[PDB]
């Protein structure tokens, strides 16, 4: 129901989340602005845009750049912190900033900024080639999944750029396979369980906790094709997440 | 006006808390239970008490396992996790749980259950002593202020164990001096500016962005008599917090 639409300027990028990515779903390589240049021919709908940003809330590099500029700069950039607070905001959390205050500097179609602080500053990358999970690809899942479940359900479009791969200096194969999980299990809908999407979550990540898998998951593993074993050793640097969310469900 | 209740069996972590934290504040070494039960001779208030759990809501282990037996065990559990939605929670992200709804389990005065994920799941401790800051350091402030950030306006107290300091294996010395910092930003009220306590923050994690000090925080930190030199050089392992808020304020 709800249009996802993947945008950034990074071909690799772009390939990528093709490559990994099974409409429901659009990718844009090239500016935000192109996109929502090309978002007024089909319109003669309500979005939410990502913003992978900083504890702080400023708004003047990478994507944020983008919107700092396209809403109206300084001006708008003040009014943004304040909405959010005006305060640190930690990694790991998302805030929603609603525009349609923007009636006493609106614009388009984009109702809400789905705030995800990526990185505390950009004083430096958050990713370390030592451990690619814990500054890669357990970050990158976090902020896909914040964003999607803040999501505002009242939304026609989601727009949402390269996570992290950035000032974050997360690489983008490892950034796009986190993504196009979080999308994977977004998109299967009911057809998992809440539970045991926790629970490929949690062997995703790589913490085989066995208490927290409970028995009626590994029956609907069962039901639905998902190998109990191979879930159990995934390894996120070598196994397929067609493994964890078969593309039939 | 709220009063700040430190909890905890482990000796280390107690005597850390007071050797670095300035009543308003109150600290228990000892089980929950202990402190419940001595909590009834002042009474003849309502609270807040912070669980440093896991991203799926299970209270199995160390001060959430307290908590389970103390509030009604598995059909507790199973309604706890059912409030937090049933589902992944990311680490750097708290939600309440209104316990008033005991009237369709209710229990002392506490009213709310502060569920502040210190780890996607206790598998593995998340400290690494090759890199304190990151799974150290910043993963204890940011449970300490998102804990401090989503107390209830209305309670009287606010009861807090070691955070990281269990199965998530930081050492006390490093979880102690982020919890205390914390609570000194918080201690501080508004003697300091929103800002400059994000200025402080920034650089206490270490994260030296100049941009993002604006000149009126220097200006404050002339006027409070916090060294901008020795801000700028902060370092959480050698350095006091004495340095970043003077016992003064
Ligand atoms: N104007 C833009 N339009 C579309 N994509 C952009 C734009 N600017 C930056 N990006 C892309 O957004 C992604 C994340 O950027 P960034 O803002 O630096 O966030 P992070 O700090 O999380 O890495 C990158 O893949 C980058 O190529
Ligand atoms: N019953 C209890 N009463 C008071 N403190 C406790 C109790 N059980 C555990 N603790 C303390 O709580 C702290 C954090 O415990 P834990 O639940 O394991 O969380 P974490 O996974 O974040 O480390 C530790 O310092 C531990 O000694
Ligand atoms: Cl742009
Ligand atoms: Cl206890
Ligand atoms: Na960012
Ligand atoms: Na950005
Ligand atoms: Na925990
Ligand atoms: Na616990």
């Amino acid at each position: 129901k709800m249009r996802i639409i993947l945008c950034d300027t990074n071909e690799v990028v772009t390939n990528l989340w093709q490559e990994s990515i099974p409409k429901y779903l659009c990718i844009h390589h090239g500016h935000l602005q192109s996109l929502m240049d090309s978002m007024r021919k089909g319109d003669a709908h309500s979005y939410a845009i990502v913003s992978p940003g900083n504890s702080y809330g400023y708004l003047g590099g990478g994507f944020d750049k983008a919107l700092y500029n396209y809403f109206g700069g300084k001006p708008f950039e003040t009014w943004f912190r304040n909405q959010l607070g005006g305060r640190y905001h930690t990694v790991g959390s998302a805030t929603v900033v609603d525009l349609q205050r923007c009636l006493e500097e609106c614009r388009d179609g984009i109702r809400y900024i789905i705030h995800v602080p990526t990185v505390v500053a950009p004083s430096a990358p958050i990713f370390n080639p030592q451990n690619p999970l814990k500054t890669g690809f357990e970050p990158v899942f976090n902020a896909m999944w914040n964003a999607l479940m803040h999501s505002p359900k009242d939304i026609d479009g989601l727009i949402i750029p390269g996570l992290c791969t950035g000032y974050a200096g997360v690489p983008p194969i490892i950034s796009c396979k986190s993504m196009a999980f979080a999308l994977r299990l977004y998109m299967a809908g009911d057809h998992i369980s809440k539970e045991l999407k926790n629970v490929l979550i949690m062997y995703y990540l790589q913490y085989p906790f066995e208490p927290f898998f409970p028995e009626s998951c590994k029956i609907e593993c069962q039901k639905l094709g998902i190998d109990i074993e191979m879930l159990k050793s995934f390894n996120v640097e070598k196994d397929a997440i067609e493994l964890l969310i078969p593309r039939r469900i």
